[PDB]
């Protein structure tokens, strides 16, 4: 299999989660974990198995716990997936993942091309 160094994924990614970051107001929910009590939602944690937000995204790339890129793909999708399973498709948060979606298909494919 492929090896890549933790500074070399750091370096080449960082770029595609600031898009997503930048994004004002879509990122907003997304940059740090939900909080299921301070929203009063219990039953999140129930329907959400894996959580993800880009606080734990950006932390992992910022450590070097990812091993190969496509852990990182992986971890944006989930953030994704784990949004629209929960919301409504007439919601805030539903709208707003999708612009967030928008954006990394659009800046992610060239990063992946040139990691190789
Ligand atoms: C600016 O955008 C918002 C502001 C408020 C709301 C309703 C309340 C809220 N409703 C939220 C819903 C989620 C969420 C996500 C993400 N996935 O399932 C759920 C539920 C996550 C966070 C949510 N939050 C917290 C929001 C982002 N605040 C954080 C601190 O500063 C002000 C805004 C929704 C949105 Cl989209
Ligand atoms: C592009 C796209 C749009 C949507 N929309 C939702 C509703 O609104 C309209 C469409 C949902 C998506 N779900 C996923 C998805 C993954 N994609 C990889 C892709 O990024 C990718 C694939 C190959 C190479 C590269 Cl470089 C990148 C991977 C794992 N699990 C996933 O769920 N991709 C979606």
């Amino acid at each position: 299999k492929k090896i890549f160094k933790p500074e070399e994924l750091r370096q080449a990614l960082m770029p595609t989660l600031e898009a997503l970051y930048r994004q004002d107001p879509e990122s907003l929910p997304f940059r740090q974990p939900v909080d299921p009590q301070l929203l009063g939602i219990p039953d999140y944690f129930d329907i959400v198995k894996n959580p993800m937000d880009l606080s734990t995204i950006k932390r992992k790339l910022d450590t070097g716990q990812y091993q190969e890129p496509w852990q990182y793909v992986d971890d944006v999708w989930l953030m994704f997936n784990n949004a629209w399973l929960y919301n409504r498709k007439t919601s805030r948060v539903y709208k707003f993942c999708s612009k967030l979606a928008e954006v990394f298909e659009q800046e992610i494919d060239p990063v992946m091309q040139s990691l190789g």
